[PDB]
């Protein structure tokens, strides 16, 4: 297998489905990537991979927090202490440095660790070398993370830092003859809701040259029409014959809607952690387990799921495993919520393929949505 | 299969090894039993059978407070309700209204729930259709529970009105007769460590005639020489042909004395608990994995162990999983333990066969106190 090699097999107006060849393996796109901070919680790996995903996401900042990237290299790599050896993508650590630890410039942050209250240090240049001492197969350029709602000149000036960024992260990647000949390294676009900035950070990006395309700065609070909208005119801004990235969406409804609109990949926390937190996904739409009208419902969680949970389990027993808090309950709800995801991106890769996919969308939403 | 036939293949002074055979399977006897309370905790039921375990023990207090014995049954019973098919022992409820919850009388006990403050009520006969309701294969007699010290006053007290509540558990249990046909019932030895009141019990629980016999009132903070003093005398006064079951006893040197002693049968949260807590078994003693020397120890929890955890898992992983609290953590360290225990009680199985018990539990009291 080559380091990447990413393949449009089929296309049906701006969706496509294909793959992306690896060392490490295979994934097939449409492609969705549950996320994992040590471990998916709660999941042994085998059962990851058993609910069919073919590369997991892996969050660098809380990795670098504990057990310490240097640790997980001396241990071996991140595939090696996770279990893992199917690819792997790595975020830069950026996102949660803003949304969770406690000094910004041009070269990079400066933080407190949220939990041991440590200072730790972020830049294009230390994300890199952490995500490769990790050992990632997938590596995110270091960027700024934009508000919403941003002013033009905030969003501006966020994106235009992110670019230089993206050029510092594109060095530091290349410079490291290991990673650059074993890894991938993804570029992410920013400018918020404004298509000339956006038009401008894409045109960066592609000057600088990058295996994939991230379009980031959504899934902030701006709504799923306003994503829509402004994924309309930024994925085809991105270079059509590489793979292109929403990072943190996952709602099943804003899957399919952004496969419409060109994604290739998606990673969410949203199954696995309302998985834990007694929501179950189902084709009918979500429903908490732990509502009473469950106490005595021996269906499985979804009637059509071919997940080993709905195989066995009923709602009941779900239901009561939950309320008890017993680990359990969210084990299992786990399980299913992933695969659930799995099974959707596998109806999408087949209705593209076929040529149906503007039905199966349609299809989808009436009964989603009932 | 058969009710109930408990048969003695080889025997080495006082221990012996055999099988009880069951409708829903065969028990290899010396046997550990896991604890469940609503699953084991963090472990599917098919990891449990996978561990060696023939028998699961499920606590009648935690079930009857939730779900809830009649939900139960009318969900199918415990077995369907946690999805495991084979021999499930119930303890009578009883040691934990003491030990968990907040009337006593001859006519049993009434208790509010350490939950929600709600009511319950707790009697031989309700004991035992309670057990009838969640389906158990092997049913305790309901019994008063003596502390630790007790006065010879106290403890004849107690211990006669615990004969005359197995009388009516025994009636009570013969009166069903879907469940005098398909299970199994225990009596319980009382009378603290008074040699007199142990061989009353006995007589009295003898006289009335039951499946099995337990040692109760044992593990209740005497020490584990107190503990083997006792059982020195008391073992020999229950009936030869039928089991002996140790309730409450599970570290790995408390089993190997009793098994010394004539015990076929021991329950223990142990293994589980302790698991969740960064405790793991190896033949060289216990470890807390979340020592800091173990935070780069590339060793599996224990070198011998066939267990799946340590044919895969580092000590170095599983230390910065319970660390970070990882549910995982916990799922590998129960599952270890657990496997463990079947392994300790496999050996003990195989030595007493072969005539060389006396010596293994020599070389394995020399290498796990080493
Ligand atoms: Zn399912
Ligand atoms: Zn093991």
């Amino acid at each position: 297998r080559p380091r990447f090699s990413f393949s449009i097999a089929a296309r049906e107006g701006k969706a496509r489905t294909g793959t992306i060849e690896m060392k490490r393996g295979v994934i097939r796109t449409p492609a969705f990537m549950p996320v994992g901070t040590a471990a998916v919680k709660a999941l042994k790996p085998e059962t990851v991979r058993a609910t069919g995903a073919d590369i997991i996401l892996g969050n660098t900042y809380h990795l670098m927090l504990r057990p310490g990237a240097e640790r997980i290299a001396k241990l071996g790599g991140l595939h090696s202490f996770m279990g893992w050896d199917r690819p792997i993508l790595t975020d830069s650590g950026g996102y949660q440095v803003m949304s969770l630890s406690s000094k910004q410039s041009e070269e990079g942050v400066t933080f407190k660790s949220h939990l041991d209250g440590s200072r730790h240090m972020l830049s294009p240049e230390r994300s890199i070398e952490i995500q490769h001492l990790l050992g990632s197969d997938i590596v995110m350029a270091f960027d700024e993370c934009t508000p919403y709602p941003a002013t033009p000149s905030r969003a501006a000036s966020s994106m235009e830092r992110s670019m230089r960024w993206a050029k510092r992260s594109r060095d530091a990647f290349d410079s490291r003859k290991e990673q650059a000949e074993n890894a991938a390294l993804f570029g992410i676009q920013q400018g918020s809701v404004f298509e000339n900035l956006r038009q401008q950070s894409a045109d960066a990006l592609a000057e600088i040259g990058f295996d994939g395309y991230a379009v980031g700065g959504l899934a902030v609070g701006e709504g799923q029409d306003e994503m829509f909208r402004v994924l309309d005119f930024s994925v085809p801004m991105l270079p059509d014959d590489k793979p292109h990235y929403l990072m943190g969406v996952g709602k099943p409804d804003d899957i399919v809607g952004a496969v419409e609109r060109g994604i290739d990949m998606f990673d969410c926390v949203l199954p696995t952690r309302s998985g834990r937190n007694g929501q179950a996904f189902t084709w009918d739409g979500p429903i908490n387990i732990r509502n009473a009208r469950f106490s005595e419902d021996l269906k499985p969680l979804d009637s059509e799921c071919h997940c080993a949970v709905c195989q066995k389990w009923s709602r009941a027993c779900i239901h009561h495993l939950i309320r008890a808090g017993e680990i359990l309950g969210a084990m299992l709800m786990t399980e299913h919520n992933i695969a659930f995801y799995q099974q959707l991106m596998q109806k999408i890769r087949d209705s593209i393929s076929e040529g149906r996919f503007s039905q199966f969308a349609q299809d989808f939403r009436a009964r989603y949505f009932a």
